[PDB]
């Protein structure tokens, strides 16, 4: 996260970081068996790790459950980045908590200016490369398609929104990938891609949870 | 308060002035020498002032006990208000009667929805300033972790709880700090913070005593 601010502790607790021996990529609890992220961060075993804020220190309140089942997309491209979005299973159910809770699918796709919170142990840096320890948050809200596509021009699918400021300045960034946007209760967005971080003109892109929920509803009783 | 209405004349026997050559904070008894608050209505001098009504003029019902032992949680953070309890001793025991008694502690957690009455000398107004010489009360209802969420975002932890009205116009001001939230006959906020007073989408955020029971009956033992 470029621009945002130190969440409080555990103030995101649907936030999960998905290791492999070290932080690659972000997610978000559905329920007490299944995390959804992005599908361009596969890889082959993944960590889930719930209950963080600091990602570096154990405090406590961490829930440490290897995946089971990675489940892709079936129709993801990643020249266009389109239908970016991932189910992974955990062994056992996760122990929900206070801390450790589940975040609502969207029941309708959120309209243009509605706000919403992305988050991520991401880069808080613009240019070179630098990671902080403590989960940083993101307030920005959602822009209209019509921005969205003349910002990225032939570039911004059915099944992408836009959310940040055109300004920039703040914005998602490397290591954010796969995180959760959630707006009213509801995740709306997946951290996918961008130009850069934080640039003028170029906010990020995010994958449509809501064009998913009957995939992953139907993906979750499958399995 | 504002929002609420004036008080009937020790209606809440339970909650107490904090005084520190005025009034600054309140606070709850549940028992004979142990006052709860909140941890950034710490002062190393205060004056627990019970049985008040008119906290301006002597009535003939009042306690003046300064404290013997102000105790804030370990674990309290005043960036995020994180954990924002605090335990106030008395110097000698109350005398409890029928205008000052104690406030039972939550058996369990109050769902949403459940009502609950918060109380205080604190500011009347969202606009201006005016602080009120009777004791004010508000009828609030207990909002879901959601919605917290949703209108504080990375704010609201575990040990925080929203308390009244997305539409607005009712709420905790400056000066009700410390102050009880009492549901069913328990103890299950102190008044902590929030963005402004009684603003759209924007409640008063309550430190969740739910998860502090265990810590005060041990704090109280102890000394
Ligand atoms: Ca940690
Ligand atoms: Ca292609
Ligand atoms: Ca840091
Ligand atoms: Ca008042
Ligand atoms: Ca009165
Ligand atoms: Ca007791
Ligand atoms: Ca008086
Ligand atoms: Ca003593
Ligand atoms: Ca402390
Ligand atoms: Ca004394
Ligand atoms: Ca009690
Ligand atoms: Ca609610």
């Amino acid at each position: 996260i470029v621009g945002g601010y130190t969440c409080g502790a555990n103030t995101v607790p649907y936030q999960v970081s998905l290791n492999s021996g070290y932080h690659f990529c972000g997610g978000s609890l559905i329920n007490s068996q299944w995390v959804v992220s992005a599908a361009h961060c596969y890889k082959s075993g993944i960590q889930v790790r719930l209950g963080e804020d600091n990602i570096n220190v154990v405090e406590g309140n961490e829930q440490f459950i290897s995946a089971s089942k990675s489940i892709v997309h079936p129709s993801y491209n990643s020249n266009t980045l389109n239908n970016d979005i991932m189910l992974i299973k955990l062994k056992s159910a996760a122990s929900l908590n206070s801390r450790v809770a589940s975040i609502s699918l969207p029941t309708s796709c959120a309209s243009a200016g509605t706000q919403c919170l992305i988050s991520g142990w991401g880069n808080t840096k613009s240019s070179g490369t630098s990671y902080p320890d403590v989960l940083k948050c993101l307030k920005a809200p959602i822009l209209s398609d019509s921005s969205c596509k003349s910002a990225y021009p032939g570039q911004i699918t059915s099944n992408m929104f836009c959310a940040g400021y055109l300004e920039g300045g703040k914005d998602s960034c490397q290591g954010d990938s796969g995180g959760p946007v959630v707006c009213s209760g509801k995740l709306q967005g997946i951290v996918s891609w961008g130009s850069g971080c934080a640039q003028k003109n170029k906010p990020g892109v995010y994958t449509k949870v809501c064009n998913y929920v009957s995939w992953i509803k139907q993906t979750i009783a499958s399995n």
